[PDB]
């Protein structure tokens, strides 16, 4: 029937009508007054039942003929004579808008609803979250009027208890008594926190007004909140979210829900608070201004398994304050103080007039409520006692119901409340079991509870003894937390597609993910021989560096707040940040290349740039402390990250601000020098020493101690271990310096162009000249070296070597230049000569003309040599970026060109056959007009000074007007638009070009450590040796053990200085000092007004003691 | 004048993509040499006989809840940005330190009304 | 992989991105023909290339009439005022009208049969073609303005002309 409520829930009607006690009121003609006023013992009168069965019985006189044997008059029970029926009510009970819209729900169910059915209602149907706290408020109806001061504290404490725990608040529902003060607390401090606060009012379907207006199946009914003057009944409170309405008889009969509300508390406390915690949901009882039936409710909570605790307030003044006074004058669980019962029972009867007879009956309840003091928490207002009742609500669930501190701690873990756990669980004197704090850590890591991981580490948990292999197997294999939906896609990409449905993840599989993300020759510690054998066997079952293992975990599970926390703890801070920058970057690249409805690539790319910024800020901190030791931090092997290097990790991430940072640029500048001391040399001297080999020995070099921060080769280190440096060592130092390899290739390249310019300008005979064979020998041997750069570069995959190398500009240009040369040399050399006149062989012409065009590639390649300079380099990279940026302005200039050329050719040349010359003529002249050529005497072809007098004809007077418009658009609009484009894009392209230039000095300078000594006409001598030693049989930074110790102390010290100066800059800013002033002046305003009230309590005794 | 004309031109370009893209929902499939085939059909079906966003009833409900929630988040973050600015924190400090200066001087007068009884009760 | 065969044709040809390129390619082929017509010698009767041009501009003009009548606002004269407010819609009106002024002088003229361009009515018809074709190249900026980068520059050229008027007057 498209209604889950109708198949399960229940209305119920009083179908069998028993009249009232004896008496109809007045009005002698008795036959009419038995219908007009006589109520049913149901409670409603006889004309409102309508009783489809007994409607045929009311016509006789009524149901059930007369006197009915007085024992049988009482016989109406709601079980026997009150018949059940389907729904009649559910929908939205939207209150008339005050501050906001304020929707809510209702059900109208029976009394005999089973406890499993009512639990099934709240969770599944109404889409509510299973809570972590139930605050059942209880007090007295209709009494009223807290003070203004106490209204703020009890109001604020009830909210911050519920929004920080995600609690249900069970109220009476109706606006009398408690719920008026519960909702006014919601009026003050809402902050739209009804998403987290779910106040559930359990009222009856009785004393509520406008019950017949709520009649309806799936009806969004409006409901008014106007205080009805003539009436005395109660309305619902506007700031509730859900209503449960129970009817036993009818309007009046003010109790049916006391059992059902209490049975609801039993069902929640039997449900698990979380899918990892065996403890059940706690229930607390808050007591405002109370009553006579309240005392039976408080005692019914304490006498139960489990013993639900009770929180009692004071200051309101009723039975609430009786429980405050009775609990106060009482020590631990003995009978009484001195005999002051005439003072107690007198105080009981001033609340409600009992009169010494059953006021004694209240005292047996007051002596059982002073008995269980441990489960009673009184909140004394006026001495800031126990600090904001939300502490005292949550503390009351820890003092009584004796359980382990583990049970106290894991309860706070579900609430996500550390200030209760720090100040009331980790107190002095608390004794802990051996494995309890470890089980708390395992729960807190899965549940993404960062501030508890911080608390458990400070209170004794060691991650070294904690983080085992099977436990870290679990941390990946949880769905009981915020998981990454991307990790399972990464695992199937490295296991070739096999996916069983259960599939507990192994660490052999995670390592294959890390090696896939880090790329290159990265080898994780999971996929090596030592780990696989001890993984088969299952101390050695622990990890040496646990916080390296969890930092990867937090990144792969996309738990950034956990990752930032686990980064600060442990060693190798700048390295872990660069690894994390790479791991998120690779997952961001996999996210785009994957068919998911949730991209989450911009989230990972932001996370990659956060750790990248941390790496730069640690390098800046290390560079300010000591320049030389910071350059060592860039190049020492890490021994926990696949023997990699902080440069190699940042270059792998393409993290430009690290490579462009002034520390790496000093290191790159010093690797360029080699063992030459180019601070006290000159570039004149390096070039001179290439041409004059004996001039090498007059050059100042660097000592072994001036090179401890520079990585070297293995055999280059052997040269340094031994004015030092005898003769044959100084030749190795010179010719293997990258600066020398450069000029020794540059001078050979300039001599190459001088020859290849000579070849192409001078007449070519049949056989090549001596100059031309030197050219061929260069480009051939130059091509071999380019083949060697491809094969022997970085990445094991041969096709991946290809994709990197064709990504640079001049490497693609070299490929076209090398191929087209031998196409040209082939046509040139391998052609049948004529012997009568050259250039009657069109194959030889085509070969020569390729030389004339191929030489452009080799002059533009001088920009490639010019880009080594600090000033010229950024401009060369700038030219390319400006061409790409101005493309669409130039396209517009090309359409304006064709808009003019086509009509000019059409008007001036009306008698043309189809020819490809027409394509030339519509483009040619209008293009040269952009560049200054007006063609002054071809304008106005019918003039006397015209150089085209035969073109004069019909309508050629239009073309001067066309060309006037053309050049206005080209120079005056489009050329000046293009000047303006470059001006206003200059600074941000010059800036980008500086960083790109500085980034790519790494790949440039680290290439010259691997290039041979000898330039590309003579390099073939070096390729023979390279094949000789390979068939027959990069740089590292060496450190002794006392220099690794001094370096690790430097890395640790500079990280400590980083977080201290970061905290000192935040605490000393103007923004933070104003607000801490703001928060203290707020508290001082509270105290002085409250001390100002105490000193007014002093002057009452001044008038007394003056008397 | 480049930056402020380039800026105006970006907004004008972005504004007029609406009239551009919503025009191509109504244009025929077929281009203007062959479009005459489409104008015969357009006269055939008219004499003889824009886009909407369809939502089911459970998606209109999810959309109205989204509209209400985002407006609630708008006024809350507008009030939190105002109450957390440096301009507003200084003046609420200014107004409270003013009232505290009033009270302490006036409590400072009461405690001077105390020392009249100190000389009395010391006697 | 849902959407059987005859559904995937409806999805393609009714996408606005496809309607664009399917009009753009036809427009570029139009200019290639109409550039050929105007550069090559014109005889008395139009060539096959020239009739395709006329068939385009005629059927292109019908679609512009349809855009006016079937657009938004119930008032017919309000449909007019909105449409002549854009740049290239005014330029299309001059381009369409001046083409058939030129085709009229071109086609409906008494030929000479001894030498072309002794008929000054035929010359005037041809010279209108040579000037009308400027409208249709500048209209490529209208097609170029769909791009995110080129578009703002095309709208920029017009705003800069208006702003520099008084410097150019000086
Ligand atoms: C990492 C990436 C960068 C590296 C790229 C490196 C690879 C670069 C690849 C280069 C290869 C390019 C193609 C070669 C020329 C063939 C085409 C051609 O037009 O041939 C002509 C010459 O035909 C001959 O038989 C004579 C050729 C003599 C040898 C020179 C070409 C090969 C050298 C390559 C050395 C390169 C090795 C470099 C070291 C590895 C055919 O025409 P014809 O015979 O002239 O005319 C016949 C008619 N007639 C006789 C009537 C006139
Ligand atoms: C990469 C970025 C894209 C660039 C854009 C596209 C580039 C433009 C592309 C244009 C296409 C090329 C046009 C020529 C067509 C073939 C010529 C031919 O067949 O014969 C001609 C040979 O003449 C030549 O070969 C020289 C051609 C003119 C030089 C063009 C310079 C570029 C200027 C524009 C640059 C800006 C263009 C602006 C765009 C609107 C001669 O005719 P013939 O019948 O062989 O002999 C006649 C005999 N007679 C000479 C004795 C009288
Ligand atoms: C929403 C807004 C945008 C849409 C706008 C759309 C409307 C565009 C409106 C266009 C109309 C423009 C005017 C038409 C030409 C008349 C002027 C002229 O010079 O005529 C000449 C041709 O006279 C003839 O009689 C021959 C014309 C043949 C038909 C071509 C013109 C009409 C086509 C229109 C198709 C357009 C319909 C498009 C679809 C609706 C008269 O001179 P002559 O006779 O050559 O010379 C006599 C002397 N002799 C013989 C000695 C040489
Ligand atoms: C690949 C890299 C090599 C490295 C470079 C060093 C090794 C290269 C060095 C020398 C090789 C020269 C070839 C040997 C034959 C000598 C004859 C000769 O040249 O005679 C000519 C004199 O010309 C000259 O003296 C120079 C000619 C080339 C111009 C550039 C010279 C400087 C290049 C290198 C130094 C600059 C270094 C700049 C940077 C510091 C006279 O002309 P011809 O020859 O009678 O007539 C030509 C007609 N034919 C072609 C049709 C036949
Ligand atoms: C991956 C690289 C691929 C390379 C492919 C290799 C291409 C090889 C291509 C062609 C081979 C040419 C050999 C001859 C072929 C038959 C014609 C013939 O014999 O002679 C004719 C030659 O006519 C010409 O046009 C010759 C030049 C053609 C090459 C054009 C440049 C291509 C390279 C672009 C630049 C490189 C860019 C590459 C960069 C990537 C005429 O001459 P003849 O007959 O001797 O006699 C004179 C006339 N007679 C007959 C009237 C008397
Ligand atoms: C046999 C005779 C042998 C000698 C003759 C040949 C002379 C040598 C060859 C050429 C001229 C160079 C001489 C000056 C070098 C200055 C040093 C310098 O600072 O270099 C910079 C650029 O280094 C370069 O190499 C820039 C490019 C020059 C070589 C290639 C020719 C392109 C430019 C010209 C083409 C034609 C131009 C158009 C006019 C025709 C690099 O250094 P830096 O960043 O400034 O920082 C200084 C510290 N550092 C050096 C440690 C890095
Ligand atoms: C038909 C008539 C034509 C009409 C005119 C129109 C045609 C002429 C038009 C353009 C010609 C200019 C060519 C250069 C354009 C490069 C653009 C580029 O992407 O550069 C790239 C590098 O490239 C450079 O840094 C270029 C360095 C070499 C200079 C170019 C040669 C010009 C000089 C010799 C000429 C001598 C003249 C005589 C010889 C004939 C940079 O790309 P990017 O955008 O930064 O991308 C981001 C970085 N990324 C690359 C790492 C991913
Ligand atoms: C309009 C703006 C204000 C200007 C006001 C003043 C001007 C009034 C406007 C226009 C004047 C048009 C006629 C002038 C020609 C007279 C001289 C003549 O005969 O010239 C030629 C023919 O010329 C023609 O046959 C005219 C061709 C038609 C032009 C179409 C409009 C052009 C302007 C665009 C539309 C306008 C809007 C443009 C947007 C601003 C010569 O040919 P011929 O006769 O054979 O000569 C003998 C040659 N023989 C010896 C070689 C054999
Ligand atoms: C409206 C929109 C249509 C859509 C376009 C497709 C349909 C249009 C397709 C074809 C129609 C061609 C007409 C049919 C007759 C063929 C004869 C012919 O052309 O011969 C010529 C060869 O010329 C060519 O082959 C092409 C000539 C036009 C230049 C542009 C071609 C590409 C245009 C379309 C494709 C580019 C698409 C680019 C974008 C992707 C030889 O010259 P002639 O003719 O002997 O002499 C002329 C003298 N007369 C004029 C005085 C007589
Ligand atoms: C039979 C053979 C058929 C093919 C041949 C014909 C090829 C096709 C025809 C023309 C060339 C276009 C090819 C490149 C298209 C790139 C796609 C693109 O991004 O387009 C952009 C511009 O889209 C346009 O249409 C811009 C204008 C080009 C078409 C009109 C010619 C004017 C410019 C040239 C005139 C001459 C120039 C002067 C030199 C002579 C729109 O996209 P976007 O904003 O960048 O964003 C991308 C996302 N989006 C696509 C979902 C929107
Ligand atoms: C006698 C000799 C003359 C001397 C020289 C001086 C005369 C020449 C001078 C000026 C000529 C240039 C004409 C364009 C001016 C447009 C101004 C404008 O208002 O643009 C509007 C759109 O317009 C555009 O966006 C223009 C796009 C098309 C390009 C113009 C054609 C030029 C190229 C072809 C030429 C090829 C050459 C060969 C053919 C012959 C924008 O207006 P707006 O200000 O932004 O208004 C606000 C927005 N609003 C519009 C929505 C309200
Ligand atoms: O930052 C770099 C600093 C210096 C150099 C490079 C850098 O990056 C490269 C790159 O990228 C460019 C992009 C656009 C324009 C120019 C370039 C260049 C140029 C270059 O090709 C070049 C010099 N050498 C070889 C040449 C022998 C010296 C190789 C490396 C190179
Ligand atoms: O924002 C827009 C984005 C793209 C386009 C437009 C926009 O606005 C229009 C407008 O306005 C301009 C003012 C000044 C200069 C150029 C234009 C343009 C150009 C244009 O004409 C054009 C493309 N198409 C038709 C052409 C088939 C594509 C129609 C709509 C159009």
């Amino acid at each position: 029937q498209k209604s889950w409520i109708e198949s399960t829930l229940t209305k119920r009607e009083c179908v069998y009508i028993i009249p009232s006690s004896k008496d109809p009121h007045r009005c002698l003609p008795g036959c009419q007054i038995c219908q007009q006023l006589v109520r049913c013992f149901c409670g409603r009168l006889v004309k409102q039942h309508a009783c489809f069965t007994a409607s045929l019985a009311m016509k006789y006189s009524d149901v059930k003929l007369g006197e009915h044997f007085n024992q049988a008059i009482e016989e109406w029970s709601v079980e026997k004579h009150t018949e059940q029926s389907p729904t009649d009510a559910y929908g939205v009970i939207n209150f008339q808008g005050g501050s906001h819209s304020y929707r809510a729900k209702y059900v109208r169910l029976s009394y005999d609803t089973k406890p499993e059915i009512i639990l099934q209602l709240l969770l599944k149907e109404w889409q509510m979250e299973l809570p972590k706290l139930v605050i059942s408020v209880h007090g007295g109806m209709q009494k009223f009027e807290l003070h203004p001061r106490i209204k703020q504290l009890l109001g604020k404490g009830l909210i911050k208890a519920a929004v920080t725990t995600g609690a249900w608040i069970l109220t009476g529902g109706v606006n009398t008594g408690v719920a008026k003060h519960v909702g006014d607390a919601l009026k003050e401090h809402a902050s739209r926190s009804s998403r987290k606060i779910c106040t559930i009012g359990i009222a009856p379907w009785g004393v509520i007004e406008n019950r017949n207006d709520l009649v309806g199946r799936d009806v969004v009914a409006p409901y008014q909140t106007l205080l009805n003057p003539l009436s005395k009944l109660n309305v619902l409170n506007n700031l509730h979210s859900h209503f449960i309405l129970v009817d036993d008889g009818t309007v009046g009969k003010y109790g049916a829900e006391v059992r059902l509300r209490r049975e609801l508390e039993k069902t929640i406390n039997q449900q698990r608070i979380h899918a990892r915690i065996g403890q059940g949901v706690p229930v607390v009882a808050l007591i405002f201004e109370g009553g006579p039936n309240v005392i039976l409710t408080v005692l019914e909570y304490l006498q139960e398994s489990p013993p639900v605790p009770v929180v009692v307030c004071e200051g309101t003044g009723r039975a609430a304050d009786l429980l405050a006074y009775i609990h106060k004058q009482t020590e631990e669980g003995g009978n009484l103080p001195d005999a002051a019962e005439p003072d107690i029972i007198s105080t009981i009867k001033k609340t409600f007039n009992f009169g010494q007879s059953e006021a004694v009956h209240l005292f047996q309840t007051m002596m059982e409520c002073m008995k269980k003091k441990e489960l009673i928490t009184v909140f004394h207002i006026g001495s800031e006692d126990h600090q904001d009742i939300d502490v005292a609500i949550l503390t009351a669930l820890l003092k009584g119901t004796n359980a382990s501190a583990f049970d106290q701690l894991i309860l706070t873990l579900a609430w996500d409340r550390v200030d209760i756990a720090k100040n009331h669980v980790f107190v002095y004197g608390q004794q802990w079991l051996v494995g309890s704090l470890e089980q708390a850590m395992l729960d807190a890591l899965v549940m993404d509870r960062v501030s508890f991981v911080k608390l458990l580490i400070e209170n004794g948990v060691s991650m070294h003894k904690f983080l085992t292999i099977p436990r870290l197997e679990e941390l990946y294999n949880t769905k009981q937390g915020p998981t990454n939906p991307m990790l399972f896609h990464l695992i199937r990409d490295v296991k070739q597609g096999n996916l069983p449905p259960g599939y507990k993840i192994t660490l052999i599989d995670i390592g294959l993910v890390i090696e896939y993300l880090m790329g290159g020759t990265y080898r994780c510690t999971y996929t090596r021989k030592r780990f696989r054998l001890i993984y088969n066997s299952l101390e050695t079952k622990r990890f040496p560096y646990p916080l390296n293992e969890l930092l990867i975990w937090a990144c792969l599970m996309k738990r950034q707040v956990m990752a930032r926390f686990l980064w600060q703890h442990g060693e190798e801070s700048m390295a872990k940040a660069l690894v994390a920058c790479k791991i998120y970057r690779s997952m961001a690249y996999e996210a785009k290349q994957s068919d998911l409805v949730d991209d989450t690539s911009e989230e990972l790319k932001q996370y990659s740039n956060d750790f990248g910024q941390l790496a730069v800020e640690l390098l800046e901190q290390s560079f300010r402390q000591d320049e030389t030791m910071a350059m060592k931090l860039l190049t020492y092997e890490l021994k926990n990250w696949s023997n990699s290097t902080c440069l190699k990790l940042a270059v792998s991430s393409r993290l430009r601000p690290f490579v462009a940072h002034t520390c790496t640029q000093m290191l790159l500048s010093d690797m360029w020098m080699g063992r030459l001391n180019m601070r006290k040399n000159s570039w004149y001297k390096v070039i001179l020493s290439i041409l004059v080999p004996p001039a090498i020995l007059m050059l100042e070099y660097k000592t072994k101690a001036e090179m401890s921060h520079i990585p070297q080769s293995q055999d280059a280190h052997q040269m340094t271990m031994e004015k030092k440096l005898p003769i044959t060592r100084k030749f190795y130092a010179f010719y293997h310096a990258p600066i020398v390899k450069f000029w020794f290739n540059t001078l050979a390249y300039l001599g190459f162009l001088m020859l290849y310019t000579f070849v192409v300008l001078v007449k070519m005979e049949q056989l090549p000249s001596v100059q031309e064979w030197i050219v061929i020998a260069y480009i051939f041997t130059y091509a071999i070296e380019k083949v060697r750069e491809v094969f022997m570069s970085e990445a094991g995959k041969i096709s991946q070597k290809i994709k990197v190398w064709f990504s640079d500009y001049f490497n693609v240009s070299d490929t076209i230049a090398i191929i087209s040369f031998f196409v040209g040399f082939g046509l040139r050399f391998g052609a049948k000569w004529n012997y009568i006149n050259a250039y009657d062989n069109h194959v030889f012409v085509a070969g020569r003309l390729i030389y004339c065009l191929n030489i452009i590639f080799w002059y533009v390649r001088l920009l490639d040599f010019l880009a080594v300079n600090q000033q010229a380099g950024p401009y060369v990279m700038m030219i390319g970026k400006m061409v790409a940026n101005m493309f669409y302005i130039v396209v517009i200039m090309a359409l304006v060109l064709l808009s003019f050329g086509v009509p000019r050719k059409a008007i001036l040349y009306p008698h043309e056959e189809p020819s490809w010359s027409l394509a030339k003529d519509i483009v040619f002249h209008p293009y040269w007009m952009i560049f200054g050529e007006v063609y002054a005497y071809e304008i106005d072809v019918c003039a006397n000074d015209s150089t085209l007098p035969t073109i004069c004809g019909p309508g050629t007077w239009l073309t001067p007007f066309l060309q006037a418009v053309y050049l206005f658009v080209q120079y005056i609009i489009m050329v000046n638009l293009l000047i303006a484009f470059f001006n206003n894009v200059y600074l941000q392209v010059k800036a980008i070009s500086n960083i790109v230039w500085k980034y790519q000095r790494y790949h440039f300078i680290m290439a010259y450590h691997e290039k041979p000594v000898l330039p590309p006409p003579l390099i073939i001598l070096s390729h023979i040796v390279s094949l000789f030693c390979c068939v027959c049989k990069g740089p590292k930074l060496f450190l002794t053990e006392e220099d690794q110790k001094k370096l690790h102390d430097f890395e640790e010290q500079c990280v400590e200085m980083y977080f201290d100066e970061k905290d000192d800059k935040f605490n000393s800013g103007s923004e933070e000092r104003i607000r801490v002033t703001f928060e203290r002046v707020e508290q001082m305003s509270i105290q002085i007004k409250e001390v100002g009230d105490r000193v007014n309590y002093i002057k009452r005794s001044l008038q007394s003691l003056d008397s």
